[PDB]
């Protein structure tokens, strides 16, 4: 008769990824030769920042967040 | 007759992935030869950063966070 | 006789991927040969930043992120 | 009637002669050696040798080969 | 009838004489030698050699090789 | 009748003499050397030889090679 059939069945197979940063990188033997600073005097002062021979490897990552909002309604 | 049926089945299989900072890298033996500082006085003062012949690996990760939100609803 | 059949099967299998940042790089012997810096004096003040005969590998990653909004809806 | 000699006769020689045969070394005189090294940096392999008299010999090949092959086929 | 003598003869010589043979060095002189480095920086493979008087010999080759087929054959 | 007689007769020689055969070095005088070296950088291989008096013998060839096919064949 008036036979009524629903079938509400959605498939979700999805990916949401970030990749921030430093990621699969290669640094093979860096540094340089030779680094010689002469002098009398040092007199640093008020915020000096002061880098001699040295190797930094610094990273900041304040994002890379995600997101993911899904609804579903089935109303009759 | 008047029969109903629902088949309310939706399938999830998503992922929702971060990968934030310092990953997989490779360093293979860093470091310089050779670094000398020769004076007669040092004089760091009111903040004073200083590196001489270091290494630093430095990472900050303030985000990177997931998030997820999922609703259903069935009415009738 | 009046048979109704619904079928609501969506399927997603789609991917939202950010790769920010500094991936997959190679970076092979970097680095001088000889810095040298004489001088008489060295007088720094105020917001100075020195760097001599140094290697830096800096990342800022404030963006990157993914959003993912998707909704569904059978009304009857 | 048939009658088949084969009496082949061999007096070869394969000889050799590889390196240092025979030389002679009258007084021979090594110097003074002096080697001073500071504030050095290796990052890889590394092969030294240091000195004053020095005799060396070195002999990857000089090998002999020799092959020989008889046949006597009848009918 | 048939008659046949396979007699071949050999009396070949096959030499090699590679190298330093019957040199003579009546009293050679080493000098004196200094070697003074500082503040050097090597990055990979090093291969160094210090001396004052030095005889090298480097045969890498030098061999022999000889063959020989004999064959006879009837109808 | 039939009569055969295959006799090669053979006394060749070869002779090969690759190097330094024979030298006389009456009283070679090797000079005094000196080597300073300061704020270097090798970023590849290096291969240094540091020396006074030297001799080098180097044979990378002089090898002989000796081919030889004989053959009777009969009807």
């Amino acid at each position: 008769g008036g036979s009524v059939q629903i079938v509400y069945k959605p498939v979700d197979l999805s990916k949401v990824t970030s990749k921030c940063g430093s990621l699969g990188n290669i640094h093979h033997k860096p540094g340089g030769g030779q680094v010689e600073v002469k002098s009398e005097k040092l007199d640093f002062k008020d915020r000096v920042q002061s880098k001699i021979g040295s190797l930094d490897n610094i990273t900041h990552v304040p994002g890379g967040g995600n997101k993911k909002i899904e609804t579903h309604k089935l109303t009759f």
